[PDB]
């Protein structure tokens, strides 16, 4: 059914998809006056420049003249959400709103190939997605309805033909591949020029994966993957994994998703589960958000300050393996339950600078490696105008990065209050008031 529902995403009549069709017909050719450019590795800021987009495309930077002229804008390459289930239109507003103008879907459907079309056709405004072929995992999977299952070389052939073929961006591994398999479809995907992601499998050693994967994700292999364990014995698994703990890790891009490790405790200091976000919730994900809910309500206070204090390791070794070398990426698992897209990319920012990480490091987590990990080989702003604009320095002030004055995306310049307007209608479509959420804000206060 994965063809016959390809538009899933873009569904005809919805009133955000209709907004985003309206934003696609506007100008993409600028100027902006005054612009700083800020270093997606450094942090620092070039001197003021007029930047010229020509039909969507950085076309060059003026010398802004002089008296040195002040900024009028503050401006950042667009960020990439590098760990996103996105599942409806809602979920790419919120994205686009909070500056993510591209993201890597780690469970890809035929439908994200179909939004990359429209965005290749400028059909629509929406964020340019990087699509896994779906999910490959072994035999004994504990996801089997929703994983493709390789246990044999034939059965890794017929994946690779589905990337080559339809024009997946890789191949995303599960748990429980067999190390055999792993190896068989590590080589294959080499040879064909396709990166392998996701989970370090159970049988596969942490070095060998990662020598051969693109990106590993959630720190697993590092530590282990204990929601593969039974609920009561989760948190205490981790602690023992944490009490027996890099370099192996130099120049391997790394996606910790704190922010969901986060929401998964069930604390609430920064997850802040509420009616406000079940209310903002998709009709399809309210259920398993209501569940999680039930269990955060029921946690012993105690606990969930054990387990925040577990999370909080799991970012110093996400700050260690950076001292490493290690290429950390910025990703949220969105979807999960109280994983808001959008929000909790800024969630996900806050959880690596609480670790020691510093704004240009996770400024480059949020860009350019990501662009690095994704093939992307156009410089982070040049090629596509892809931007996200400040009038102020996103390093001072109350929101951070969290709260842009304007994206541009493609071209198209969403500016603040095209910005409000498009979060107020995603809140508002999901029943939510929108006072009750205002943009930049992390969580409904
Ligand atoms: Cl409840
Ligand atoms: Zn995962
Ligand atoms: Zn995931």
């Amino acid at each position: 059914a994965q063809w016959r529902h390809r538009r899933g995403l873009l569904p005809e009549g919805d009133p955000l998809v209709a907004a985003l069709e309206r934003l696609a017909d506007r100008p993409r050719t600028h100027v902006f006056k005054a612009v700083g450019l800020i270093d997606a590795a450094t942090g620092e800021t070039a001197p003021p420049r007029d930047l010229e987009v020509a039909d969507g495309v950085v076309a060059g930077w003026s010398p802004t003249p002089p008296r040195p002229a002040p900024y009028d804008w503050y401006v950042t390459p667009g960020f990439v959400d590098a760990h996103a289930h996105v599942s409806s239109v809602s979920d790419l507003v919120g994205l686009l709103v909070h500056g993510v103008t591209a993201y890597r879907q780690l469970w890809g459907e035929p439908a994200h190939l179909l939004a990359a079309g429209v965005h290749r056709a400028r059909h629509a405004v929406l964020p340019r997605p990087w699509v896994t072929a779906g999910v490959v995992d072994g035999p004994g999977s504990h996801v089997p309805q929703a994983a493709t299952i390789v246990s044999g070389m034939r059965d890794v052939a017929k994946v690779v033909d589905d990337v080559l073929g339809f024009g997946f961006d890789g191949i995303k591994v599960y748990d429980d591949v067999e190390r055999p398999v792993f190896e068989a479809l590590v080589r294959d995907a080499d040879r064909a020029g396709i990166p392998v992601v996701g989970h370090v499998p159970q049988a596969v050693r942490l070095d060998v994966a990662l020598r051969t994967m693109r990106s590993t994700e959630h720190l697993y292999g590092f530590v282990p993957n204990v929601f593969r364990l039974p609920a009561a014995e989760r948190w205490d698994a981790l602690a023992d994994a944490l009490r027996h703990h890099l370099a192996e890790a130099a120049g391997h891009f790394v996606c910790p998703t704190l922010v969901a490790w986060r929401a998964r405790t069930g604390e609430r200091r920064f997850t802040r589960p509420s009616r406000a976000v079940l209310q903002a919730a998709t009709p399809s994900r309210r259920p398993a958000w209501q569940a999680a809910a039930r269990d955060a309500l029921r946690l012993d206070p105690a606990e969930a300050e054990r387990r925040g204090a577990l999370v909080d390791r799991l970012g110093r070794i996400a700050r260690a393996l950076a001292e490493e070398g290690a290429r950390l990426l910025v990703g949220t698992d969105c979807g999960n339950p109280f994983v808001v897209a959008g929000p909790s990319f800024h969630k996900e920012i806050a959880e690596l600078t609480r670790a020691g990480l510093g704004f240009g490091a996770v400024l480059k987590a949020a860009t350019a490696d990501a662009y690095d990990v994704m093939g992307w080989h156009d410089k982070p702003a040049a090629g596509r105008a892809d931007l996200v604009f400040y009038r102020r320095h996103p390093d001072d002030g109350p929101t951070g990065l969290a709260r842009p004055d304007g994206v541009l995306v493609d071209g198209v310049f969403l500016d603040g209050e095209d910005l409000d307007r498009l979060w107020s209608l995603r809140l508002s479509a999901a029943g939510l008031d929108p006072s009750a959420w205002a943009r930049g804000a992390l969580d409904p206060p």
